């Protein structure tokens, strides 16, 4: 008889799943599918840290966990999760041509990877008589609608986006959070049926599995943590993003729902709905941009902008990105990536990236600034790539948008507002608790130098059992001069961008790069 297939990619959850719902109705049997793409999941010995070439082992373990939770939640309703390994496009059509499937459902998505897959699968299904339901539930708004309504392009600013965006449909909507039951799986036919694969099966040695980010994945954890994240009504009511403490690691200054919203473990519509409820239950609460709900709106802003901008994930070809002659220097990038820059604050943060796969927004700010238009002047696409595989909440739209923001390549252009690798952390942690924790090599350094070990008298060092240049590196660069040179180049780069009416050529750029080379080398 007529069967259905619920294809899972990002909505790794049972609650608020418009796609899963439809797949359960009018079907005597249902096929829940998820494909492990070797290219993204399997071990890559060439990578700079355990994982594939696109994902650190941390985000991978998170996904695998989300998958187990999901299957489990399905095995509860009498269903199950069928996991195949291979190129999704191939796997999917081979599933269609193998099963009596008349209806194919999967949550919509705007990432390039998925836009590409969905054209193929859609065309195959359409040409083979399979119905296709691809509802928008990963975001509160439909990028295409916003862009269409706004004329022909995406609103140029948060403020402008909210005006146009209006309010999400899920507002007065009633979401489906549970199901009494779910259609039985149905003939598995002849396909390599598989259970969620272990890190080992993905090719990872045990030493590559020693560390553990402190955040389990899955819808279960998701919902549980949301409950904890917003239990304090006053806190959520008085929420102001800029006022959070970036050094607070024992108790993160924000929700950390980031990874669950990225893999769809948590519906953002439900979250948005909860916030709404507790907002009306008080009377006085913060509003965007700084509000907690205002944060779900930043996600919306970048997604819409990302979906409407070709070459969004790169400078060249990007309508909205300022053309800047960034340097390239695997040695400098490496020093920053592994957290060996010399500035304890920056290094401590980069280590939290590697160990937690998450850092407070402001921390992400500092290291992104230091790496680009703040001190090193390395291409933002480079910090972007490092972040993309290390963050357990790595999100295409969000990550690219933010790196362009922190590099003053787009959205924000007050490049003379530079974070200080030395003094910023003090504003919150003068004792340097955060640093000591993630950089135990400086465990004993006296607070008078914790943010600048290179200024600690040689005697203090040896006693603190930390010698700059041996145990802990010395400043890879001197902030003052560095940031002053960045502010300089940044100036002439903007000058060129303005002179060429936002259309700098491959030529001009090259000539600027040369020009700056002279004025800053001889
Ligand atoms: C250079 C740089 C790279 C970044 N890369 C990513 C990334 O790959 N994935 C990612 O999810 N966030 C990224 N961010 C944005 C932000 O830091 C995170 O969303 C936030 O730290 C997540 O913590 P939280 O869940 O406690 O956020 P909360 O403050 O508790 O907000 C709740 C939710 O709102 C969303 N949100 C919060 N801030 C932003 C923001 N500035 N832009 C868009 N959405 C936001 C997130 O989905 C988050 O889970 C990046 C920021 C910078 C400066």
């Amino acid at each position: 008889g007529s069967g259905s297939l619920i294809w899972f990619r990002k909505g790794l959850r049972v609650h608020d799943n418009p796609a899963l719902e439809y797949a359960s109705k009018g079907s005597e049997f249902m096929y829940p599918v998820f494909v492990i793409d070797p290219h993204y999941m399997e071990s890559d010995p060439s990578a700079f840290s355990p994982g594939s070439s696109r994902a650190g082992v941390n985000r991978i373990r998170f996904l695998l966990e989300s998958l187990k939770d999901l299957d489990s939640s399905l095995k509860k309703l009498g269903s199950r999760l069928l996991v195949f390994k291979g190129e999704p496009g191939e796997v999917l059509v081979r599933c269609l041509q193998e099963w009596k499937v008349k209806r194919l459902c999967f949550e919509y998505d705007t990432d390039p990877y998925y836009q590409a897959l969905d054209v193929k699968v859609k065309d195959y299904a359409s040409s083979t008589g399979v119905e296709v339901f691809s509802p928008v539930s990963h975001t509160l708004f439909n990028p295409a609608h916003i862009i269409e309504k706004n004329g022909g392009k995406p609103p140029l600013s948060y403020q402008s986006f909210l005006k146009v965006a209006g309010e999400p449909s899920c507002a007065k909507s009633e979401l489906v959070m549970s199901y009494s039951s779910l259609p039985p799986i149905g003939d598995i036919g002849n396909l390599g049926i598989s259970e969620v694969p272990s890190l080992e099966e993905l090719g990872y040695k045990d030493d590559e599995q020693a560390d553990w980010t402190p955040f389990r994945g899955g819808e279960s954890e998701a919902l549980k943590r949301l409950t904890k994240s917003i239990s304090d009504k006053a806190w959520v009511a008085n929420f102001e993003k800029p006022k959070g403490d970036p050094s607070a690691f024992l108790k993160p200054a924000t929700t950390v729902m980031s990874p669950y919203l990225k893999f769809g473990c948590l519906s953002s519509r439900y979250f948005y709905q909860c916030l709404q409820n507790i907002y009306k239950d008080v009377k006085k609460h913060t509003s965007p941009p700084v509000s907690l709900l205002g944060q779900l709106l930043w996600r919306e802003f970048f997604y819409t902008t990302a979906f409407g901008t070709p070459n969004f994930d790169k400078m060249k070809g990007n309508r909205i990105c300022k053309q800047i002659p960034w340097n390239e220097d695997h040695a400098m990038l490496a020093a920053w990536r592994d957290g060996k820059t010399g500035y304890p604050w920056i290094d401590a943060i980069m280590v939290q990236l590697l160990k937690w796969g998450w850092m407070h927004h402001l921390a992400r700010h500092c290291v992104a600034c230091f790496l680009t238009r703040g001190d090193l002047f390395i291409h933002w696409e480079q910090g972007r790539d490092v972040f993309e595989r290390l963050l357990i909440d790595s999100d295409w739209a969000i990550n690219n948008g933010n790196w362009m923001w922190l590099s003053c390549s787009s959205f924000f252009y007050q490049f003379n507002r530079i974070y200080s690798p030395i003094s910023f952390g003090k504003k919150y942690d003068p004792d340097g608790k955060y640093i000591r924790h993630f950089l135990p090599v400086l465990k004993d350094m006296p607070k008078q130098y914790i943010y600048e070990p290179w200024t600690a008298p040689l005697s203090v060092q040896t006693k603190a059992n930390c010698i700059v240049g041996k145990d802990y590196p010395k400043p890879m660069v001197l902030h003052d001069s560095a940031s002053k040179e960045c502010k300089r180049k940044m100036g002439e780069a903007y000058a060129l961008n303005k002179k060429m009416d936002g259309k700098v050529d491959e030529e001009n750029l090259r000539d600027l790069r040369r020009k700056l080379q002279k004025d800053e080398h001889e």
